[PDB]
């Protein structure tokens, strides 16, 4: 039905292993990855990656989130970077095979007591320019997040706040920070200066583990491919670091100087893309799924209940994708937390949700712009078919495949409760 | 509430090891779930009175067994008529009506090598009288099952054949017999004479294990409550034997002389009911579900994929029930094979399928009698509402419970593909 | 298959087909059940002890010799019936039958004598008849007391006090027979040497459909504590009048062994029935089949995970010896013991290997029958001048007795467990020896 | 306080996910660093005074890269290493043996090259302990290296370097005839796509752990430390992940051979390895190693499993083992005990070679002999205890597992004893 060739690809012999030791022993360099790369790539915009033509090459290479580092540059400089990103993104609104939403994230300069005056002004700039995410620098406690949230004013409550953990206090107060944040960034640069360099891997693994347990995005950042600022190829430690961040459970991986100022910004994005694809196939889903299941408390929320049912069904049939309809991205995030091998294709009418779901591993957003049908059930079927046809066009799906489809019982956010098994025709 | 988590051996259910699970079993933890292992009662002089049969149905009898080793065809036709008269006396309340299957147990081949002439005549009697199940005596190989199937003719294509394993050859050729049978009966009486008495428990445990792995019904039979033929209370070994047959994984438990000729037929049914309810709560679902999922192969059949998704969703939310619409009983059987703690309420229009699904542990059949609605989606919803209303009346459901609803995308058998999370209102 | 390939080439495919070894290698309990085979013959010596109640059907010396040969390890005297004179005669007949085999020290079978008390009756604590019967037990040298209707820790303290300073070595097995005993189980087990799941009264005191829960819970907790647990009452009841038991009875015996019972008991089946010897033979045959069907892979992992870390060298040596025995498919673990404690600590990890306990104490040799898998050998030789040579002689006695008894063959590996100095409490050494 | 140190809350976790969640930057490592450090000797690390600092920093194996330098150059490096090592021999209870490994140039465009034959002969003549054989592609390459060592070099350990696709594909046949493996990531990263090297590393480490044979992770682990005093975030993560993967040894090449911070690079590897060893999830690792190790009738194999099990049961500070060839210590090491394996040996070569096995701390026995063999054994065990107390491995009141044999000579280990310290 699928063939022996299917079961030799994407580390499937290592996937069937009964122990983690046997899983390692069965990893094969000749077993090619087939699934689309699920860990998002955040690229820092700077002199080496500002031009519209360079940004088009970075989008093609795999960049999903453009980071603006507000530690340098004026508001005028960053507004031009935003306009260049949006111009490069919209240049592909013709071909549906190449069009992809790209999120814009603002990284603050940092704190002094309370939020700095420059951070208040930069956060206001972000709201005025429609940024999707804020990477808040030096978050140490829950009140630091509340201050950033308050500065996002009356108009920016939909912006995701990713708290950067950069010091001992942030690590110690991690649980209270994660509870009030949308996600976390393991900011290894400052963290490696604030705590002993030999302890950073413990903080990284702990934070990734806790974010995976909470179902919240976690970004691994800084010096992942550092030598690529001046060299065309990374060191053996650098490729290992990227692979291990993905195996640890990071939703996003980041490039800073590699894309902002280095000589090989596009090559650095290509390298992160190539490593993440290899590492995602090497994940030991048998143990991961069982442990995510065992740790996750019982839930009476139908979205959470449908999500675990859909992920279980996708593993049972080797589903090419899980197509989910989402207004805020939440139904896609709840599927993503169980780490399915199947791609989560999120169909949405919200351009902001489409950009923000790049924070969740394995979510491939599709922005639906067709006008509503008069009959709601027909409008749902048209969006389900839109995900199927986009999936066929991009290579996720073929006729005869099985897909899991996740929808809700009435319009509006918060009513997901249906999982369907569909044969692609 | 805290009271909820003290009942149905929930502290023992949360245990991390089987040893800790045994340590946490509590005699004060009352069973809450409806009894899921079916009771087969043999009909005889002690249980043919229509008024006595009504008491046995109320006590929990699900399948009435006619032992063709004793009595004439005229005697068995009167047994069938009395069973049907007692069963149909409750049809005036469709929300509480309990279907009861009729099983024909053959005399056997005797000194012959294959199907005897008396068995050919008895099987034809069964088809003419509309029996639901055949317990075929002394099945030794796959060709014995084919001969029973041939003797049932074209009119008896829907009858379930449960092969009785009663000797060494049947145990050795078990795999080939199970492959062509609808299920198995561990016929301990003859088996204990054909093989050493001290080895029967090994054959019982092996056969139950293999049937659970195949997703096919398995019946534990003979001398389970033997002393209740003359005494009002069973021995300590007898109550333990019933509990252990349920813990082993038997779908059905049987009564022979206890109901056919003894002085306490109703009390024997009540005792099996009481023990099975206690033993089902003591099942270690944490290990059982993991092992059934791991052993079950990948499937591209949407009914099988929806079944595992629905069972996973039911465990996630502590669903009171899985309501499934079924024509042949197949969708209910595929849910049952994963051993959910949630009751599988099977709503069907087929009176025969309603009787036959008693062979699957945890399937509670409801016979829907209303003619089809003009709009198919309304007819589906009416059947689901009938399941909810029957469930509320019988104590399976309460307002505020979560229920998993399993349906298909079009009319007719074979199209189950939808799982939905529903709150009981 | 790579984890057993070399040992399969060495020991042969026939070795790995016996004693439910394909079911033993299974990765899940479901696959373990699927691989159980009625043609896979048991090889190991029966490890669950059989307690037989002595009565009119089993009191003669000649009948007792047949019961010892059939497998009886513990003789139970039910003090609910019979006078002190009647029970003293039963004790003398048991000792005469047991000593008739003492001529060959290498094959002699010690048999424990257990006194089962009448109980408190309508009273709240220790009755006057129990005080008199317990003093009779001390005066007649009984090894074990099965204390009836234990409801709390003070009930066992009262039994201990009635035994006096002379009965300090007697094992107290508390009988759990009612709701209060089940609810106060933890405090009772803490002060008892073991437990008896007394299903007869328990099945009257609590709903009959709940007894299996109390049995499984108590066996689980005793296995966790490493203390003996006895499953009792109506196991082979129909064998009082019939030569073959019912299908529920053979299942009940097998399930008590699979649950983890150290001992199984016969009451009326041996005390008053028409087939006392056949009932013992049936329990022996079922226990051997059920012991091979135990899923050691999960059981050993769970016993290890649940057992707290220990700084007691006897406990540390015990787990190391059991681990080593599983690694090499050791035929036996030979242990030197004074009180039986080192053998009990090996037994709590449920090795597949027989635990051959070499002791000079006749009482400890009788009492270790309470621990599953312990085969006592009574050493009658006087001590050597050099302690190290005396220890080596005792180990060689175990090997030679094991060879003559069929436990050990040339080429087998055995694990030997000893201590660093004389006296109880100093076990700390494990050795791997090849049988030549 | 005991249960807050060495990641013990994370060690008690019921799942790997919970284990990650409980990792604590404030939980200080207490156990001695188990993963050996191999430092390449070059212009930056050739002086006797420099080598003494590197030994104090944690260097266990000195690597001589025969791709560069003459035989005269390498003989001087060997003499300087031995002079620095022997400067600490005055205190036998604290003396640290250091192995000398010869890394061959390789076959180049060719089987065994003529320069490799000459270099291997040099190694035997100069008493090297280990050979890192370059570009091993099949079992016959190992046989050729073994033949070139001759009858005088029967005791030298051959660690096969896997550097290309053929070596990865023929891994099982190479490991079967080798003493261990080196994941030579430099050439491997050029021979196969750079994004696939982590898969080859994890597979090879897993298979060596399964076989109970040493595995070395090598190349660019702390590359930026050649010119900078601190490594990058990717470099510290790489070292930690090689240890978490299961590497017995970690290596420094240019960082020690030609870089500006050779001592600091050794100190950095030491600090990271200690932190990573405490973060190992022993609960799962021991169960998996135990399950996968085949049944055995070899008493040394049987005693080793029993001793490791007993060490975990009592939180033993150490397993003290008497060994002639190092084999009894290697069989204990394969089960990855948390307890240090203190190997007491009279063989100076075995003391150097057991650095290839994670968690084996060699002690070279040089005390006068005892006339009674039982007394001589007891004295070697007391020597293990005293050196352990002096070095901080043991304290009074600790439990240790002692692994001895029933008669003199190698191959007779069969005894495990539980001993209370002082
Ligand atoms: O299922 S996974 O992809 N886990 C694999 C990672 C892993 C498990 C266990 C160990 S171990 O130290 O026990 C060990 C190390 C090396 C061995 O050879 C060995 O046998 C055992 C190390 C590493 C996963 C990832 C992230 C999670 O949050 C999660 O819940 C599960
Ligand atoms: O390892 S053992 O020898 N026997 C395991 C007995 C057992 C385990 C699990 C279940 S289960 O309900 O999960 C289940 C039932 C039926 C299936 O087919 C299935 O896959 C799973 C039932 C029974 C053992 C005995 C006593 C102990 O105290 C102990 O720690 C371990
Ligand atoms: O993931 P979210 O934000 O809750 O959105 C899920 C919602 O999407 C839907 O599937 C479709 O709703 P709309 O037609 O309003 O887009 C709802 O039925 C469901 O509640
Ligand atoms: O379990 P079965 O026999 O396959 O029946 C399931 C069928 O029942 C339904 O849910 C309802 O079908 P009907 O309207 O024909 O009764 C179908 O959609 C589905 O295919
Ligand atoms: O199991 P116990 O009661 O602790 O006895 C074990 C004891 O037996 C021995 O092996 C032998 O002791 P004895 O010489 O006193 O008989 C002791 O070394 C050890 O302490
Ligand atoms: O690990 P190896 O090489 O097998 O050496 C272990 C040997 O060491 C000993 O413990 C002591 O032997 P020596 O007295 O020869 O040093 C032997 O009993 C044992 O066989
Ligand atoms: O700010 C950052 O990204 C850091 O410190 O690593
Ligand atoms: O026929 C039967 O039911 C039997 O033999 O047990
Ligand atoms: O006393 C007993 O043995 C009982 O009640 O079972
Ligand atoms: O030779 C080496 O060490 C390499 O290639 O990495
Ligand atoms: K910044
Ligand atoms: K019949
Ligand atoms: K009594
Ligand atoms: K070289
Ligand atoms: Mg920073
Ligand atoms: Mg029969
Ligand atoms: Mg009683
Ligand atoms: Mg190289």
């Amino acid at each position: 039905e699928l063939g022996t060739a299917f079961f030799q690809q994407q580390q499937l012999p290592a996937a069937m292993a009964d122990t983690f030791l046997e899983h390692l022993c069965l990893l094969d360099i000749d077993s090619e990855p087939v699934a689309a790369r699920s860990t998002s790539i955040i690229a820092t915009i700077g002199p080496a990656s500002r031009s519209v033509e360079r940004l088009k090459e970075m989008i093609k290479a795999g960049m999903n989130i453009a980071r603006l580092n507000f530690s340098h540059g004026s508001h005028e400089y960053h507004a031009e970077s935003i306009a260049n990103v949006r111009e490069a993104v919209e240049s592909f609104a013709g071909s549906p095979l190449s069009y992809r939403p790209v999120a814009i994230a603002l990284d603050t300069k940092g704190p002094g007591p309370g939020l700095s005056e420059q951070d208040v002004r930069d956060l206001r700039f972000g709201v005025e320019h429609g940024v999707d995410i804020v990477f808040a620098s030096f978050v140490r406690k829950a009140s630091d997040v509340a201050a950033v949230r308050a500065a996002l004013g009356p108009e920016g409550h939909g912006i995701k706040i990713i708290s950067k953990i950069e010091n001992h206090e942030g690590v110690k107060r991690f649980d209270e920070i994660l509870e009030v944040s949308d996600g976390i960034m393991v900011a290894r640069g400052d963290l490696g200066i604030e705590i002993p360099a030999e302890k950073v891997f413990l903080a990284q693994k702990m934070m990734i583990g806790r974010c995976n347990l909470a179902g919240k995005p976690v970004v691994c950042a800084t010096q992942m491919l550092e030598s690529m600022i001046t060299k065309p190829r990374p060191t053996r430690a650098e490729t290992s670091d990227v692979a291990n961040a993905v195996l640890d459970g990071a939703d996003c991986i980041m490039l800073s100087g590699e894309t902002a100022k280095g000589n090989f910004p596009v090559e650095a994005v290509k390298m992160q893309h190539a490593i993440a694809r290899e590492a995602e196939a090497a994940v030991y889903h048998r143990q991961l799924f069982e442990e995510l299941r065992r740790a996750a408390p019982l839930s009476r929320d139908p979205t959470e209940v449908t999500a675990i049912g859909a992920v279980e069904a996708a593993f049972k049939c080797c589903a090419a994708a899980i197509i989910v309809l989402t207004t805020t991205g939440r139904s896609a995030q709840l599927l993503s937390r169980y780490r399915p091998r199947a791609a989560v294709i999120a169909v949405t009418r919200s351009a902001q949700a489409a950009r923000q779901v790049h924070l969740c591993r394995g979510v491939f957003p599709l922005l639906y712009r067709e006008p509503p049908e008069a009959i709601w059930a027909d409008d749902v079927d048209r969006r389900v078919q839109f995900g199927i046809e986009s999936g066929k066009l991009r290579g996720f799906l073929r006729v005869g495949d099985l897909v899991i489809v996740v929808t809700g019982w009435r319009p509006g956010s918060g009513y997901t409760n249906i999982m369907r098994v569909l044969s692609i025709s």
